[PDB]
């Protein structure tokens, strides 16, 4: 029970943030999506003293008037808080407040040693719903604003101070070098105290294997079976579809014709490879919108199912000519997809269209 004097923080061995919780869309607000255990050295010189001495260990975070949702303070990624709590001795969790002043959280036998250890409780939490969530990773590496974390290491004579109480800091000076000063904490500091890497990112995209083929077989059609222009052959159905999706992901698919460039007077008929039929086209229904889809590029949202995003689709022939166009032959098409989570540009994949518009039945 010595008086304390030149008090310093330090880094102890720093540990890796873990999963506490698994974000979801599922997930609940308040959820605690990460947590770390952080112990800092307290190192101070003893003096001998006749009366007993007490550390009392103060935390508050200033530069921020109250508190956000779940006793957080607003991450650098938005929708996720920042809780602190310290660990203490008589075994309660007291998280730091948010208060002009600091307060008493634990308190530490003073010994002539001139070490201790100061232990907290680290906390990312979900302040929103997981569909509110910012696009992109997500990583937490700071603090948002102003605000800053204050840890106080204070020399005072032993039990005068309460725990859970506003923790009086003496104005006085003695003896030359007690215990007084604040440690203080701004922006990626308070997240990074203690040492030890920065909070994971969060999974948002889904495996895709690149080249993937897909064959539709629209199959033989007689001329005869589209008497008027606009008129379609019997639907074919087909699912274009992602696994081993992160919980979170929102990918989009987008199409191209593979063998037209230029913006089409009309995006919804995709072309039939030339030298073959005359007057006709094929057109693809989305499942999802009921709606042609337009094969210009416009991108399109996957239903989420489990761990699996896909589009649904179906196909047909259409008719476009007039009575004096219309020729028989090899109908084939060819349509290029890409996904954008987005983290696509390159051409992911080809649906191909195969049949025939025969004369005869």
């Amino acid at each position: 029970n010595e008086v304390a004097l030149n008090c310093s923080f330090d880094n102890g061995k720093g540990l890796p943030w873990r999963v506490v919780n698994e974000l979801t869309s599922g997930t609940a607000k308040g959820t605690v999506l990460f947590a770390r255990p952080v112990s800092l050295f307290l190192n101070y010189k003893p003096q001998a003293s006749q009366e007993a001495h007490e550390l009392v260990i103060g935390g508050n975070w200033s530069g921020v008037g109250y508190p956000g949702p779940y006793g957080t303070v607003a991450s650098d990624v938005k929708g996720i808080g920042y809780r602190i709590s310290v660990d203490a001795q008589d075994g309660v969790k007291r998280v730091i407040p948010v208060d002009n002043q600091p307060h008493a959280l634990d308190k530490r036998v003073t010994s002539f040693s001139g070490s201790t250890t100061s232990d907290y409780l680290q906390e990312l939490v979900l302040t929103v719903d997981p569909g509110e969530l910012p696009a992109g990773d997500l990583k937490v590496t700071s603090v948002s604003g102003s605000a800053t974390l204050n840890l106080w290491a204070v020399d005072r004579l032993k039990g005068e101070a309460s725990i859970g109480s506003v923790l009086a800091v003496p104005a006085d000076n003695y003896p030359t070098g007690v215990c007084r000063k604040p440690y203080s904490l701004i922006g990626p500091a308070s997240i990074a105290i203690g040492g030890g890497p920065p909070p994971p990112p969060i999974p948002k995209k889904c495996k895709v294997e690149v080249g993937r083929e897909i064959n539709v077989k629209l199959g033989s059609v007689a001329l005869k079976n589209f008497p008027r222009v606009n008129d379609t052959s019997t639907e074919r159905s087909f699912d274009i579809s992602l696994s081993e999706c992160a919980a979170l992901a929102k990918p989009e698919i987008a199409f191209r014709d593979k063998y037209v460039s230029a913006q089409q007077a009309d995006p919804t008929i995709l072309s039939l490879k030339s030298g073959g039929a005359a007057g006709f086209g094929i057109v693809v229904k989305n499942g999802l919108d009921q709606q042609r889809i337009r094969f210009d590029g416009t991108p399109y949202p996957m239903r989420r199912v489990g761990d699996s995003a896909d589009l649904p689709l179906s196909a047909a022939y259409i008719r476009i000519g007039a009575e004096g166009e219309l020729k028989a032959g090899v109908a084939d098409g060819a349509a290029e997809f890409t996904f954008t989570f987005p983290s696509d540009n390159k051409v992911d994949g080809i649906v191909n269209f195969s049949g025939n518009i025969t004369e005869l039945e």
